């Protein structure tokens, strides 16, 4: 009744799970292809939440093994390892100086609950290509963030297999707050929604209000749920702010599902989707446009907000951006 070698390594790997940096894609090797399971009872573990939600271990691991094997092991970048890597860095943006004693404890289950279920199901196609190919999807959520929409209602489904209730002990009440700014935080990860987010981020730094402890001052659910939408935004938006051996792996990764859309789209004489042409495509020239217009405006705006916690973060972006521009053929 103690840990196998592999499990060993498993363990002195997560020592690493309040870092920037997180192994990810080895904890995944060592996990037997469970990465999003034990980073998820990890966090769970380490922020006490079993105890104070009264959530039978045995229920946690079921639900967790169960949610995993509904995300998509042929899925290049929006797969298990994706979502613990949302939920890794949810759970260190959590942990920011600025935001110490800010958030309660159903918020912060709401925001790590919603990272992990936030792309589960996901088949590797955009939104776009589900509306345009008239799938059943885009059929029952009438073109309107399809696979947002589709990510929650299978993440709450599931909690109705054999022993998967997580939140059979929450009161009512808990319940209704949960799953609202669950599924506020999860729709506010369509890139559609990201321009008025961000606005929103920017106006809230203009009007900031600190405690005297130097804390950030939030006061209505408007203003609470703003921030934890961005937050769960900055996660999904992380890769370019990771050390470049992970940053790399990622860009490997999505670029293998964009090519893999856009062939499934050349095949079906469909016009091909941005970055989707495996013939036509500037793997560098997209990341550092990417970076320029979507990633640098976020996340300098996030660390305005967190001054200075986000700094050694936003200079990685930097130099990482510096990169990519150095490799431009
Ligand atoms: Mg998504
Ligand atoms: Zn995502």
């Amino acid at each position: 009744g103690v840990k196998t070698e592999q499990e060993d390594v498993l363990a002195k790997e997560l020592e690493d799970v309040n870092k920037w940096g997180l192994h990810v894609f080895r904890i995944a090797e060592l996990s037997g292809n469970r990465p999003l399971t034990v980073i998820m009872h990890t966090i769970f573990q380490e922020r006490d939440l079993l105890k104070t939600f009264k959530i039978p271990v045995d229920t946690l691991i079921t639900y967790l093994m169960t949610l995993e094997d509904h995300y998509h092991a042929d899925v290049a970048y929006h797969n298990n390892i994706h979502a613990a890597d949302v939920v890794q860095s949810t759970h260190v943006l959590l942990s920011t100086p600025a935001l110490e004693a800010v958030f309660t404890d159903l918020e912060i289950l709401a925001a790590i609950f919603a990272s992990a279920i936030h792309d589960v199901d996901h088949p590797g196609v955009s939104n776009q290509f589900l509306i345009n190919t008239n799938s059943e999807l885009a059929l029952m959520y009438n073109d309107s963030s399809v696979l947002e929409n589709h990510h929650l209602a299978v993440g709450f489904k599931l909690l109705q297999e054999e022993n998967c209730d997580i939140f059979q002990n929450l009161t009512k009440k808990q319940r209704q707050s949960l799953r609202k700014m669950v599924i506020d935080i999860v729709l506010a990860t369509d890139m559609s929604k990201h321009m008025n987010l961000l606005a929103d981020l920017k106006t809230m730094v203009e009007t900031k209000k600190v405690t005297s402890s130097g804390v950030l001052l939030l006061d209505n659910y408007s203003d609470r749920i703003q921030v934890l939408q961005n937050m769960v935004h900055c996660a999904d938006l992380s890769n370019p702010t990771k050390p470049l051996q992970l940053y790399r792996q990622w860009t490997d990764r999505i670029m293998e599902e964009f090519f893999r859309q856009g062939d499934r789209e050349r095949e079906r004489g469909m016009e091909i989707s941005p970055m989707c042409d495996k013939h036509n495509a500037s793997v560098e020239k997209s990341q550092v446009g990417f970076i320029d217009y979507i990633v640098h405006p976020l996340w300098e705006t996030w660390a305005d907000l967190v001054h200075p916690d986000a700094q050694d973060i936003l200079d990685t972006l930097e130099d990482n951006r510096e990169w990519y521009q150095s490799t431009i053929p």
